[PDB]
């Protein structure tokens, strides 16, 4: 991969593994969903960011801040098959004090047609007591030479799905999947429940007849709080209506959110 | 990646991504295992077998026959760090009658060293009724021109860990971790529990200061059963032990029956 010519874009290429595809012989949205991370994560490194693996400036390093995601959406016109090549392009903008947002552009790099666009908001955290804060004007500093200053948007549409506020399932849910717990491999190198895992538990409890007839063509997602590898979710599904679905993730005992989102899906 | 020369091994490269490291920043052995199956699989496209993803000769099509994994033994002795190049070159060769094996080298594609080796035995299994049974002549002389003739094994040592026998493990175990179940990314293209899904659930029940203070060296795994989609497993494990050696066992939560039963050894970080 590599930074476009004017170094505020990155650009990389992957062929879909053979371990990487699910029943329609083309990648599952986890598969989509971690290589969005990684061509984050190359392009924080292609700009600076240090091999720790957190995209955090000196300033954020200083006050043991991070970034967390808070919401997700992923919209998919086509998965690529195993064999094929998709070429995915990422790149950041500032959203005010508020944070920031990741958007990405999928390809097909063979014909150059988009297949696929996400966008991510993302806040700054203290690392420690979890407090969430408004971005301060010495670390904006810092990231904006990394940023287009011009709007750049995956989704452009005013007031789109990306956008939408998600509601609080009600009980009872008319599908449901218990007792999820994390196992190593659904971890990241700093002990952390990698976020594609929480997309993964959302999707369990949607029936095995709407998978086997049907493909997910959007899913948004809100992280409210983390999943911690001691921790057990259930994992809950509504049907509202093209099939549209309402989700909610909580812990098992107290019935705790972590997650809430929807899910758009297209007949096969 | 690529057929060498001859035609009669397949070498490939892969970039360790920031997804597939653990704790220690290098590629989980889940992650190495992916590769194998990865590389295995280029290597039987490469040769001709068509894009449904079995290694299936023409015949054993027509029988309604499958390769299935009976053993994977797997040995690291350099993990790649999130960054680094590996390089694994694989081969197959038949084993008589009994079945195939399968072979791979892991290396740092930087220095050319050996960082790692794993071998792996495979028999001929009907997909319907999940008999096993011996390799007939006719399949084994569809598959024969894509062997090297003459032996060539990862694992050449006359005692080696690949080939050794293992126990069953007897109640109380000393460590374990109960009610594993697989979610559909643990599932491959055809609906079936990917066998990296195995070693996952076997690593399970080592007590996590093992992993804080060490690093998995050998694993020996035995495929006995397989779990479908709505099983649901008990992982079990047992020291047997500077170096720690662990004794495991997966089997179904309820009736317990046997699904895998295995060996780690591990060394001191
Ligand atoms: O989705 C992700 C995950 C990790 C990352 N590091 C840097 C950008 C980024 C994006
Ligand atoms: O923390 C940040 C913010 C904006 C960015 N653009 C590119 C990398 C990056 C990291
Ligand atoms: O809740 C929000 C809303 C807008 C945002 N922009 C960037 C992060 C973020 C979080
Ligand atoms: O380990 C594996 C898995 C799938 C495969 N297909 C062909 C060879 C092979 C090896
Ligand atoms: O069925 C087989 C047996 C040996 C092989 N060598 C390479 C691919 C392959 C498939
Ligand atoms: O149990 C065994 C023993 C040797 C073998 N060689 C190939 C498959 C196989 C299975």
């Amino acid at each position: 991969g590599s930074l476009t010519e004017d170094g505020l874009s990155y650009k990389e290429k992957f062929v879909v593994r053979s371990y990487e595809v699910g029943s329609n012989k083309t990648a599952t949205v986890e598969t989509i969903a971690n290589l969005l991370q990684e061509v984050g994560c190359n392009h924080a490194q292609s700009v600076g960011f240090s091999t720790d693996g957190f995209a955090t400036t000196t300033t954020m390093r200083k006050l043991h801040l991070i970034w967390v995601t808070a919401r997700m959406h992923i919209e998919i016109y086509k998965y690529p098959a195993w064999g094929d090549v998709v070429e995915i392009e990422t790149w950041c903008q500032s959203e005010g004090r508020i944070g920031t947002r990741r958007d990405w552009i999928l390809k097909d790099s063979v014909t150059g047609e988009v297949t696929g666009r996400a966008t991510s908001k993302w806040v700054m955290m203290n690392q420690d007591t979890r407090r969430l804060q408004k971005v301060s004007d010495d670390v904006r500093d810092e990231y904006l030479v990394f940023c287009p200053q011009e709007p750049r948007l995956a989704f452009p549409e005013e007031n789109n799905r990306s956008l939408k506020k998600i509601p609080k399932l009600e009980d009872p849910a008319q599908y449901s999947m218990i007792g999820l717990k994390p196992r190593r491999a659904d971890l990241d190198m700093n002990q952390h429940v990698n976020n594609v895992t929480y997309i993964g538990w959302v999707l369990e409890s949607i029936p095995q007849e709407i998978v086997d007839t049907h493909e997910l063509q959007v899913i948004t997602l809100d992280y409210r709080r983390e999943c911690q590898q001691d921790d057990v979710v259930d994992s809950l599904t509504t049907t509202t209506s093209d099939s549209q679905f309402l989700h909610l993730l909580r812990l098992s005992g107290d019935g705790q959110e972590i997650n809430r989102g929807t899910t758009l899906w297209r007949k096969k």
